[PDB]
């Protein structure tokens, strides 16, 4: 089997992407944030504290003939940006782009933190990291991909995120029309539960390539590209007027600037992030100071190849017995 679903930016800055997901019988369609950096499928629901729901579409298990309470199971998650959610668990039928899993753990939120409430466009998350990170207790649950894997034509999913445009998540096949050239595959460590890999280096604009190992994660659920302070300093040094602002919380630059591209290495291959992908617009409405899309990972504890990087590529998440990651230009 295979699935194919379109993923759509939530706003004009590509702050995140939502993908429609059918849950239950009859189907309840919720727009979820597919997140290769976490492993819980959780939703706004009929159980969510009412004051914490503001425009989201909710899952109502009592209206699904296939929903079953997973007795005694609870979940609680905290993300790298400080947001969080928790609740209880149902199993139900979940379909993505034509691909159906029965008995999927659907984690129903009783509580969500303010940033979730304030984002009316995201109805929940669908985790696509390794199931070892799933927070359900006392019986850890599998991701949608893990549950689907055996039924897939090939044990893979791909992320093809658009720049200021829709893109695609495919399950079980590689669309050879969706990229140019060849796909370069690179080793993955699952030791931290992430799609963790090592980039072979970087270049800034038309500058020379610096060969250097950069360990990081391919994370569709993080907006920006977070890299070591040395790398980030080298990038922003090429933008006149750019500076790190502690009050804003990262590198800002004059909105009048033309940003250089940023290249990252995948083995001997190179993925080029156009300058425009690195512009996240005015820090506040009307400001001429703009927020940068490449930021330091210092104090995160991990480097993150988030959407800024991933949307420049066609990315294969290969869930074979020994997982790997593939990157192609497009």
């Amino acid at each position: 089997s295979t699935g194919s679903a379109t993923t759509t930016p939530i706003d004009s800055l590509d702050d995140a992407y939502i993908t429609p997901v059918q849950i239950g019988t009859p189907a309840q369609t919720l727009n979820l944030d597919f997140d290769t950096g976490s492993s819980d499928l959780w939703v706004f629901s009929s159980e969510t504290t009412a004051s914490e729901v503001d425009g989201q579409t909710i899952y109502t298990p009592s209206k699904s003939t296939t929903a079953k309470l997973l007795s005694g199971a609870t979940w609680s998650i905290s993300y790298g940006d400080g947001s969080s959610s928790s609740g209880d668990v149902y199993t139900d039928t979940v379909s993505v782009g034509g691909l159906t899993v029965t008995g999927q753990a659907v984690e129903s939120a009783k509580k969500v933190s303010s940033s979730f409430t304030e984002d009316s466009t995201i109805d929940g998350l669908l985790g696509l990291a390794f199931s070892t990170l799933n927070t359900v207790s006392p019986t850890q649950q599998k991701t949608f991909f893990d549950n689907a894997k055996a039924s897939l034509d090939s044990p893979v999913f791909t992320a093809d995120l658009g720049y200021h445009a829709p893109g695609t998540y495919n399950f079980g096949f590689i669309d050879t029309t969706a990229y140019t050239g060849s796909i370069t595959y690179t080793a993955v460590s699952t030791k931290q539960g992430f799609w963790e890999w090592t980039s072979t280096g970087y270049a800034v604009g038309s500058g020379t390539f610096k060969s250097t190992s950069i360990d990081g994660i391919a994370d569709t659920g993080t907006t920006l590209l977070y890299l070591p302070a040395t790398v980030v300093s080298a990038y922003w040094a090429q933008v006149s007027g750019a500076k790190s602002s502690s009050s804003v919380g990262g590198y800002v630059f004059p909105c009048s600037a033309t940003l250089p591209s940023f290249t990252f290495g995948v083995g001997s291959a190179r993925i080029v992030i156009p300058g425009d992908y690195i512009d996240f617009g005015p820090i506040s409405t009307g400001s001429s100071s703009c927020f940068g899309g490449i930021q330091s990972s210092a104090g995160i504890g991990i480097n993150i190849f988030g959407d800024v990087a991933l949307k420049a590529a066609f990315v294969v998440f290969n869930g074979a017995t020994t997982p790997t990651l593939g990157f192609a230009s497009k």
